[PDB]
């Protein structure tokens, strides 16, 4: 599914990622814009040999498991597959986790270059939230 702007918007907020951990909305619906374009099928391979899945591009090295990726660890419990769905709710609780790991939204290596300190309220424009 190709998620609109303000559809993902919605939908992120309806999950409890807004301001989860202290993100506002526009943070997350910029990580997921650089991430996947919105896409829910997205899937880019890493030059670990892990690779990272759907909307927020969650890798599968500590994060899902893909059958793929010797030595990786599986912390969300789900299949990377689940990932991909149109359904973001597997993608939000997992994205929950990785977000309350340490190091923040730093984990998303799109958010730490193309998004943070910018304005990301602009993310969210327009949107009847």
């Amino acid at each position: 599914k190709v998620f609109g702007r303000c559809e993902l918007a919605a939908a992120m907020k309806r999950h409890g990622l807004d301001n989860y951990r202290g993100y506002s909305l526009g943070n997350w619906v910029c990580a997921a814009k650089f991430e996947s374009n919105f896409n829910t099928q997205a899937t880019n391979r890493n030059t670990d040999g892990s690779t990272d899945y759907g909307i927020l591009q969650i890798n599968s090295r500590w994060w899902c498991n893909d059958g793929r990726t010797p030595g990786s660890r599986n912390l969300c419990n789900i299949p990377c597959s689940a990932l991909l769905s149109s359904d973001i709710t597997a993608s939000v609780n997992c994205a929950k986790k990785i977000v309350s790991d340490g190091n923040g939204m730093n984990a998303w290596v799109a958010w730490r270059n193309r998004c943070k300190g910018t304005d990301v309220q602009a993310w969210i424009r327009g949107c009847r939230l």
